[PDB]
């Protein structure tokens, strides 16, 4: 995460870290619980090819990484079908658990938003993760979660943004409608924080509205964080998460 | 180059090494002498963003990197306005040279496919380059230039791998009609090759079929090589390069 | 700490981690409380120039590193005179705390032998520490504190096996009268153990017989690990540190 | 090699480059050729065990490292017996070339100095190489061989700067009387020069006055270049070469 701070330990309880085997369980993304049972994420985490299982475990909501772990086996792993190789579209997929968590103040799901909620600049967002906080700049240790305020971009004004400087015709989109644009040259989530959460505050209620998917680097200029927009994929996913 | 040996001197005449200005004039990606002030390659490789040209200079055909060189300046770039940051279609670029070369046996260049041509299975065709000689292994001083012959794959079949042990829908195309298939576990391009061409003898004359652009891992089962298909992109080579 | 195992948390209450400011409070080297004031440590760790103070800090026993840090300024770096660069022998040091801890159960100093133990082959003693788990293969997080028993091997018989497979003349002796040798091709200490403690229980209790110093490769065949023979250095410790 | 220029063709037609097998013939030090079979090294280069020949090569004057290689296979190792790990005393050693190499204006020996020279300060010294042209910092492709002149700095003054800032005591010797101090904080040696040759002109002829071997960093203050001094080798030396 870049220009934030850490988390409070009472702040985002659904966040999640993604690990894999290699001489320690070693985060690579983050999630988010959606449903006692099901981890929200992105899906080139949990590709290119299809993973097994044994090398993966989930972590929820430590303050710090590594040091309390209570690792949890995954049952089964879903990616959006339209999903693909070397592209950003449908950049979401799902982690059953093997069994429901236990559901507490510390620990407990975000809600889905509505599938009317544009979220329109404006609206008060954070994404959290333990991802670098900076450019080829790794979280040191002991690895607290973090957390950063990003404003959001309207779409085809995020498009245009991604065109100053390019050689891609503007008449090419670059930035999709399963697509979101949030942070700046000061705030963004980065490396590491993918899979993780972007929240927007609704009327007192914390709603996902996005799932950290990619970026021309790190809080760079007229290149904000792109996530994958939650409400384009609530049919899909409510063809695997109980309502 | 995954495979191959070093080329022989009087071989490839219109391969070229581009070099971008580090602590020494490094090599990042291959390209082609397709007309005497004109060299073609990949978008990718003059991307993401717009190129301050001053860091930029062509090579070419050496038959070992940095020991006799020769480096020109580069006028413009032309990138295909449908290529975009993530996306891997319309991969393909030119660089005009300031002045055009001079034309040798050695140093010639290399001639383009008519639109007919489909380079189908059973082509001979080979690869060359400068790249990794193996995943995470670089090309070992003193930097011989290498090739590899490399059997097509058809299109279909080649989509259809793609999807083995792969989440994507059998319905989704991961392979397009713009690309081209070569390769197998034990012969390939690899980083550093990108851009560079892969030439099959066709009637007793060497033709560009595509340009070096991506593919999964270097000669990993069922994941042959993916190249920019040149016949495809005829029309817009011609918009810029004199016949 | 090559081949050995987390160790419990009330055990090795004297072992101390030395920290330098990088991007964050970086263990570079272990260290042993041997009176409530101060820290016996190796010589090259604190090498091989004059220290600023303000770059080092000590960590008395923790069970991981970085999680519970309470980080305590050095007032004072004494390193044995006779030591320099690029030599081994008298490679011991001592850190004066700035105040002199509150001892505990938890947290305490480690009696040093007298000056008439030799601790001949087949004593029970353990090296604990921080350090690589094998040859280039740092400690994973989170970084708990490991120990593993090694065996001694007399002055005499470790200096020949240093010979064997070297071109050091029979006649030229390697490990010196201020040495110890401990450890096998299973169990060693390791780069980041530097500075520990080597300890051998005697009689119902615990001795510090060495600081670890260095050795060829990391339980390597034939090279036990070599540390720094602290009755030896009994008078010159005392010229410090208090009774 | 820090500070320097790249070497002209003509220059050290002695240098030799030491090569070990890793996907390629790898540099990891330098040498001389003091006899048409024989070359002078680092000891340290050759270590830390007993190496097995068939992984080394030698490579005599290059321009430049690695394009036009005639590798050279070993005959026989020999290392100072005073030498041992973790320690630069004795830092010298001698590689047998299975057979001798044609001699030429290109490629031929350095003269090893008599016995009463001592290099005193203000003698004009180079030290050439492959190695690095700063700290952490590699020479780049195409490799060239480089040279610089590195002063000289008397014994005792040398020894008292290595004690300039460091815990050592005043009557503890650091720079012994087998070694030699060249080198300021402009120009020096540095990693992957090891093994190679500082040569000082004396009356119009070259002389081997030392061999590539530590020093605290590279091109640091108050940290001039260590050489092995050949001069108190020279007996050695002769129990071997001709
Ligand atoms: C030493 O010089 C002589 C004369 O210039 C060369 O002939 C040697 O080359 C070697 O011997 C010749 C006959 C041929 O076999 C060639 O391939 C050999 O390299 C040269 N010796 C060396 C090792 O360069
Ligand atoms: C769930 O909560 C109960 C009650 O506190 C506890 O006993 C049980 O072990 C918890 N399950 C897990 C997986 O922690």
């Amino acid at each position: 995460i870049v220009g934030g701070q850490e988390a409070p330990r009472s702040k985002w309880p659904w966040q999640v870290s993604l690990r894999v085997r290699d001489r320690y369980w070693m985060h690579f993304c983050g999630g988010s619980l959606i449903h006692p049972q099901w981890v929200l994420t992105a899906a080139h985490c949990v590709g290119p090819d299809v993973k097994d299982l044994a090398t993966l475990r989930v972590q929820l909501r430590e303050q710090h990484l590594y040091y309390q772990d209570q690792l949890l086996p995954v049952s089964r792993i879903i990616v959006h079908p339209q999903f693909y190789i070397i592209q950003t579209g449908a950049d979401i997929a799902l982690l059953e658990l093997e069994e429901p968590v236990n559901i507490s103040s510390r620990v407990h799901t975000v809600m889905l938003p509505p599938a009317s909620e544009t979220f329109p600049p404006g609206m008060p967002c954070w994404v959290t993760g333990w991802g670098d906080v900076d450019n080829d700049e790794p979280l040191p240790p002991p690895f607290p979660l973090k957390q950063v305020k990003v404003p959001i971009m309207e779409n085809h004004i995020c498009d245009a943004k991604y065109h100053l400087g390019a050689y891609t015709g503007d008449d090419v989109r670059i930035i999709r409608d399963d697509m979101l644009c949030a942070g700046n040259s000061q705030r963004d989530s980065c490396k590491g924080d993918s899979g993780g959460p972007l929240v927007c505050k609704v009327n007192g209620t914390w709603l996902q509205a996005g799932v950290v998917s990619w970026g021309e680097g790190c809080a760079q200029p007229n290149r904000p964080g792109i996530y994958t927009r939650v409400t384009y994929y609530l049919d899909w996913i409510h063809h695997y998460v109980p309502k």
